[PDB]
DNA sequence: AACAGTAGCACGCTGTGTATATAATAGTGTGTTGTACAGCACAACTGCGC
């Protein structure tokens, strides 16, 4: 082994606590998009940490694109400050990470059909529909996308340890189904 | 007759469908409920006439 998964995307939610006028928000923000007809939220962005926020009239906000939990909270506080600077009585509350995505490379090809047959109740593999095997782990409850190349995607985690836990649990199985 | 330029065709590369999680919230679609409108031979009935 020796491989440890790399975090790729962190999704979080934040309650600003006050109602927002989206045209005002979009108008005053330096990096905003807002087309009511397409989606009901201002799509705001900041350069550091590089992230994207979906800002709603209710004052709720979704922050995505961060590569670390630190970066997620940091960028979230920053978006909240922007809203304040524009003039609303916003508050940075209820910061919570909802989804963590990770990925790695085991460095060997995998026999997906064998794995799907062996771990049938957790696996779903339809190569004509999507080339990767969808593995639904029980403990921890994580979803893994397994590819012939040996590249692995882990998602559905609320905490970093779950990403790490799942990979540790899957590695022996990937080894059992290697090609070379 | 030869050379240069322009147009057309073919090939290669980049971008967007499929799948995973996860939050946000008002809309859109579907289903259900309510209201309104549109071959014998003999056996029995029944029908007609006295």
């Amino acid at each position: 082994s020796g491989i440890v998964p790399t975090l790729q995307n962190i999704v979080a939610t934040v309650t600003l606590g006050c109602r927002l006028d989206l045209k005002t928000v979009a108008l005053h923000a330096r990096n905003a998009e807002y087309n009511p007809k397409r989606f009901a939220a201002v799509i705001m962005r900041i350069r550091e940490p590089k992230t994207t926020a979906l800002i709603f009239a209710s004052g709720k906000m979704v922050v995505t694109g961060a590569k670390s939990e630190d970066d997620s909270k940091l960028a979230s506080r920053k978006y909240a400050r922007i809203i304040q600077k524009i003039g609303f009585a916003a508050k940075f509350t209820d910061f919570k990470i909802q989804n963590i995505v990770g990925s790695c490379d085991v460095k060997f090809p995998i026999r997906l059909e064998g794995l799907a047959f062996s771990h049938g109740t957790f696996s779903s593999y339809e190569p004509e529909l999507f080339p990767g095997l969808i593995y639904r782990m029980v403990k921890p409850k994580i979803v893994l996308l397994i590819f012939v190349s040996g590249k692995i995607v882990l998602t559905g985690a609320k905490q970093r340890e779950e990403i790490y836990q799942a990979f540790e649990a899957i590695y022996p199985v990937l080894s059992e189904f290697r090609k070379m």
